[PDB]
């Protein structure tokens, strides 16, 4: 139950996750999903890894084939019970272990979504376990160093206050309240009966312009382009140090085909 990142050698190892015993994730106060990480659960019927329901309905057959894909981890459980909207198809499971730094009090799966005519459900896992590099969040600006972790969001995302965006710094979007943007985005476009779009990730740390005096966080997306399909989603945002009485909300600038641009007035990169 273990898979390496093909780029820097590093070995990631969930193991530690495995076992029959395995955990749940709740769709409701008190209903849970059952899941085990890499072979079956106990609580499900013999092979099926994750099941729910009082009569154990399958939503997809273990296996520990556990793929990397762009700082995610994945495993893709498969063939449970018939679907009723597409004829010929079956429930299924993709477990998304996605990076979280910290301790975080959660530390256990959970639903983000299910696509309702290809039945399939959607886990997300914010795990230490999922991670390679620390929170690259600060950076030195003469004799001081600007932190911007206080604007780390540690349990969901920022709005952007008719198109909406949601976007976190530093780190992935954490898992929020009917929104299901995709696991690992750190920016996240959400149009209108289009799915969330990924148009932005964890690029690196703060860059800082001592001549406009300002600091830009960059982010780039897995996922191609609309127009032209050789270029990346990306995403920018330029911090401007305001004194006021609470930190601002990232406020979108302007756009282009691909790319996006955001402004962020915080009271956090002031002197
Ligand atoms: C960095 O420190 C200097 C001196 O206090 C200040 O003028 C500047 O606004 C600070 N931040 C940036 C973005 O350069
Ligand atoms: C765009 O994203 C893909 C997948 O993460 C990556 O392989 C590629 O290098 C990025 N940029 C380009 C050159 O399209």
């Amino acid at each position: 139950c273990q898979v390496t990142n093909p780029s820097t050698g590093h070995l990631f190892d969930l193991s530690s996750l495995s076992g029959r015993a395995g955990f749940t994730a709740a769709y409701s106060e008190k209903g849970l999903v059952y899941m085990s990480i890499c072979g079956e659960n106990e609580n499900c019927p013999p092979g099926v890894g994750a099941c729910f329901g009082q009569t154990r309905i399958s939503v997809g057959k273990a296996n520990k084939r556990l793929r990397y894909v762009d700082q995610v981890l994945q495993l893709v459980y498969k063939d449970g019970s018939p679907c009723p909207s597409k004829s010929g198809l079956s429930y299924k499971s993709v477990i998304s272990f996605v990076c979280r730094p910290e301790a975080g009090p959660t530390n256990r799966p959970m639903l983000i979504s299910l696509d309702k005519q290809t039945c399939t459900l959607f886990f997300s896992w914010h795990t230490p376990l999922a991670c390679e590099q620390a929170t690259e969040c600060s950076v030195r600006n003469g004799s001081s160093i600007v932190d911007l972790s206080p604007l780390i969001h540690r349990t969901g995302g920022y709005e952007a206050y008719n198109p909406d965006f949601y976007i976190n710094i530093c780190q992935p979007l954490n898992p929020m309240h009917a929104v299901p943007c995709p696991a690992g985005a750190a920016v996240c476009k959400v149009p209108i009966d289009g799915p969330p779009i990924d148009i932005g990730r964890v690029a690196g740390p703060p860059i800082l312009n001592p001549i406009a005096n300002e600091i830009y966080l960059n982010f780039e997306s897995s996922t191609p382009c609309l127009a032209d399909k050789h270029f990346n989603y990306t995403s920018l945002i330029a911090f401007h140090c305001k004194r006021g009485v609470s930190m601002g909300t990232p406020k979108l600038l302007r756009t282009s085909e691909c790319d996006f641009v955001f402004e962020w007035e915080t009271p956090v990169v002031c002197p």
